[PDB]
């Protein structure tokens, strides 16, 4: 009987989104825009309506939650942004493209990051480019040292998302409220995995689509009574 | 200066242009109401101003004000917390009239009073009026109680719905030195202009609020203006 609607945002400026764009603040890029446009539409024609959303504190998913909720009239609802949403920190990764990281770090260490659950990347140094941007960001002055990411693995990222899911998102499911989350690849998987209980490796295969409205509904214990469901035109939807 | 407030009045929207009153109707801001927004929010940007923490109300002219402004800003993570306390006054049954056919047919003097006395109301918007539904209905008030949902207001129901919610939400976090911005409606932020200043019935009438201009207190502790409040940009 509840709903629950996710959403992961689009296309991000420069490519970033293929080179780990991860705590840099990088904007949709008009196509990101566009796509996030449709999600909106793909809503507004389903007859959908929320009485809360979340996000991150990254103006990529804000952005395309302020579009959605454009898109289906509903700019009115309370909005919680939140860092524990934000995208996974890729540490010294961050920002580079393939042949970079490879370059960088050989092919032995990238491909165990890339199947590795909680072996880490390299923390960003104060070498790296977007180390002050970054790390001296005003929207993370109120972490502890011990809660400012030089670097997560999957698993850390997931670690510091699900309080906030259990603490924060849960209540207002639980009082019936309609909730919208607009987050990041693997905010939105650490949700995923919580929903279904899925395993480590599940999860690391696990690709939600960009731009579209991902639908759960859940029973009174708010476990998922179905697969999730993708809205959206036949073109979007096929890709998958 | 201890303290530091910003408002902004969002400038012109779609049933301005249309002319016809709004109150609590949702109208959309009109191009140029955007591009206000969006001169503001650049003139905050170029004085280089931070934020804490955002207030506007439920109503998507000054949402999209606000939007405008932190995106201009670069501060689109910033906490943002809506209320119907800071809507705009609510018209009535004027809400939806063209302004120009209502000043024809109930003469000057009636219109004079209904848009800018202080405590007398406009007439009340009954279950018949064409937008009754569309804004008593709306379910973004549905928590609200039967004695708060109003069929009108005057300027003083208007600051009195205000007042709460910024000496309960507003005044603990400007206190805390959280860096406010607030971003209303003409009458909604006429109130807090009154407040903070202490004007009287009177001065507040012929207090006409810029739009899409960035208004600038400086407090003391006590809340105080240490001077009349400025403005942001050019000419
Ligand atoms: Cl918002």
């Amino acid at each position: 009987a509840y709903k629950l609607v996710l959403i992961r945002h689009g296309e991000s400026a420069w490519n970033l989104e293929n080179r780990f764009s991860g705590w840099y603040d990088a904007d949709l890029s008009p196509a990101g825009h566009e796509e996030a446009k449709r999600g909106g539409q793909a809503l507004r024609d389903a007859g959908y309506e929320f009485d809360i959303c979340f996000t991150s504190v990254q103006k990529r998913a804000i952005r395309t939650l302020w579009t959605v909720l454009d898109a289906i009239d509903q700019m009115w609802l309370p909005v919680v942004r939140t860092w524990r949403l934000n995208e996974r920190h890729y540490g010294g990764l961050t920002g580079l493209n393939k042949a970079e990281t490879a370059a960088k770090h050989g092919e032995a260490q990238v491909k165990i990051w890339r199947r590795s659950y909680d072996v880490p990347p390299p923390p960003m140094e104060p070498d790296h480019p977007f180390y002050s941007n970054i790390s001296k960001d005003r929207r993370y002055a109120d972490l502890t040292e011990d809660q400012l990411p030089s670097c997560e693995s999957l698993k850390d990222t997931i670690a510091r998302a699900l309080p906030f899911w259990n603490e924060e998102i849960v209540p207002q499911i639980k009082e019936g409220k309609r909730v919208l989350i607009a987050a990041h690849g693997n905010s939105l998987r650490g949700i995923v995995k919580h929903l279904e209980g899925l395993s480590e490796e599940a999860i690391m295969e696990l690709n939600l689509p960009t731009g579209i409205p991902i639908v759960y509904e859940l029973d009174k214990n708010l476990k998922p009574i179905k697969p999730m469901q993708f809205l959206g035109d036949e073109e979007t939807v096929r890709k998958a």
